[PDB]
């Protein structure tokens, strides 16, 4: 079965301004995601320390790009802690509130949306690039979970059926039609090196 939720106000009136607003600086999405990533990794690198039973899930800490151009997406696939069902849900709204709140207020007063990630709210970048978003995570705590968004105030969340995935996060951008350049393997190179450069973990760059 298939759960709809409504966004809080305040995300729903983010994800329109990102999808509205005149802005061509449209790449930085992708740091937002693998920066995500990162933190997750982090994340579930931190906790095995005191928990090694935590990686019996999976012990490779990494992030895959993966490109498809038959499907028109663009996947950013990580091996950190992954979300609950309470995340998905509630928890990371909650969190999200205030982020939203003050980048709004810091783009009046001339800042701009690529600084989006300094708010804690850079996932919602996605939807610079991407029509539909589908989040497919596994948390040690929780069970499989797709989540998924064509943004207009709604999300849904479902069990997730497909293959396992152990422990982590699929991030599934469903590009626009005019967004295809995200899918070369030139120009997401150009990207990774000009703004992920640093990121403590391997970056795969998966070909078609
Ligand atoms: C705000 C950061 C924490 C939530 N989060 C995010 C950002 C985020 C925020 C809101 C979301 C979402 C993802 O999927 C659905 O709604 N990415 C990851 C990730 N790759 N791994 C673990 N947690 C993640």
């Amino acid at each position: 079965e298939v759960e709809t939720f409504a966004f809080q106000a305040e995300i729903a009136q983010l994800m329109s301004l990102i999808i509205n607003t005149f802005y061509s600086n449209k790449e930085i999405f992708l740091r937002e995601l693998i920066s995500n990533s990162s933190d997750a990794l982090d994340k579930i690198r931190y906790e095995s320390l005191t928990d090694p039973s935590k990686l019996d899930s999976g012990k490779e800490l990494h992030i895959n790009l993966i490109p498809n151009k038959q499907d028109r997406t663009l996947t950013i696939v990580d091996t950190g802690i992954g979300m609950t069902k309470a995340d998905l849900i509630n928890n990371l709204g909650t969190i999200a509130k205030s982020g939203t709140k003050a980048f709004m207020e810091a783009l009046q007063a001339g800042a701009d949306i690529s600084m989006i990630g300094q708010f804690g709210v850079g996932f919602y970048s996605a939807y610079l690039v991407a029509e539909k978003v589908t989040v497919i995570t596994k948390h040690n705590d929780d069970e499989q979970y797709a989540w998924e968004s064509s943004a207009g105030g709604s999300f849904t969340v479902r069990t997730d059926t497909g293959e396992p995935m152990g422990r982590g996060t699929k991030v599934i951008l469903h590009l626009k039609e005019d967004q295809t350049e995200y899918l070369e393997e030139r120009r997401i190179k150009e990207i990774v090196k000009k703004h992920s450069q640093f990121i403590g973990y391997p970056i795969t760059l998966f070909v078609e």
